[PDB]
């Protein structure tokens, strides 16, 4: 067996530890990014949008086996039991959430808008991706 398959499979730690230097962000991000997901929590600040928008092109960091590619997460989704039509749902939502979100002068704050909208459409679906899928896919896209 292995016993390094804990909650959150994706190696966000190292990837974020680069993106914090790439954009020269705050350091709060190394919680604040994960914290975005927490219940009762309003993460309506720029740098979590930046973390997303910078991470979206760091799949090569998250993904150790080199499965997850920019605009190709279908197989990765199936590693977590999200089939074609489950991925397509989330993908219609990503490109759907670009719409409802006003095209912000700040790509970070736009991107957090899109990733706010996404979660709320998952709440209209009848199922619930693992976050490694949902987060993994909007990163493969945005």
């Amino acid at each position: 067996s292995q016993e390094v398959m804990k909650n959150l499979s994706l190696n966000f730690g190292k990837a974020l530890d680069e993106c914090k230097k790439e954009m020269t962000l705050t350091d709060a991000i190394n919680e604040d990014f994960y914290n975005f997901w927490k219940e009762g929590y309003e993460i309506k600040n720029r740098e979590t949008g930046c973390a997303i928008m910078c991470l979206s092109t760091k799949l090569n960091m998250l993904d150790p086996e080199g499965n997850l590619h920019h605009g190709n997460a279908m197989e990765f989704a199936k590693k977590h039991g999200a089939d074609e039509t489950m991925a397509q749902q989330l993908i219609d939502i990503v490109h759907g959430c670009e719409k409802s979100t006003p095209a912000n002068d700040d790509k970070c704050i736009w991107t957090l808008g899109v990733a706010t909208c996404f979660k709320a459409e998952i709440h209209k679906l009848n199922w619930a991706p693992s976050m490694d899928v949902a987060v993994g896919e909007i990163l493969a896209e945005v």
